[PDB]
């Protein structure tokens, strides 16, 4: 039962607690909108975790790959994730 | 048992098993990936935190306005989720 404010690891927990309090009929449209945010956010988290699983299986788990090779691939993927906020990313492309 | 929810725990485990001196460069590289991934997650949680602060906690905004802002941020995030990277600028 934390007294500290704006703890990042609790951000989704607090959104959930806010949703759970929206019981009045006039608050229902907001509640349904929040449900959608929550679903979309969870999908984002899942896809990020899959990025790790993909890296882990294709790079680290492969006995066929040399250590120098794996190190190269590992440095690359970190650099890519690092640049993501400055990346040009096109919605509904190709 | 390799659920994606454990993806990070697994990477941290693998890092904790690279003990040979010749593996040390890969180990440091993996530490970097773990740090960068945690940063990614932290910034994602701050997205929720900032939305919560700016929209949901502002009781000067009507329920209608909060709803509109909540719908629009999800729409933006949904697009960002299917967006494909074509480059980055330094
Ligand atoms: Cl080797």
């Amino acid at each position: 039962m934390p007294v500290k404010k704006q703890e990042a690891h609790r951000a989704l927990e607090l959104l959930e607690d806010y949703h759970a309090r929206l019981s009045e009929p006039q608050d229902r449209a907001l509640r349904i909108a929040i449900e959608r945010v929550i679903r979309i956010f969870k999908s984002r988290l899942f896809q990020a975790l899959l990025d790790i699983q993909e890296f882990y299986e294709l790079t680290l788990l492969d006995d066929s790959k040399s250590i120098q090779q794996k190190t190269a691939e590992t440095l690359q993927i970190a650099t890519k994730w690092e640049k993501d906020g400055q990346a040009v990313k096109i919605a509904d492309f190709i």
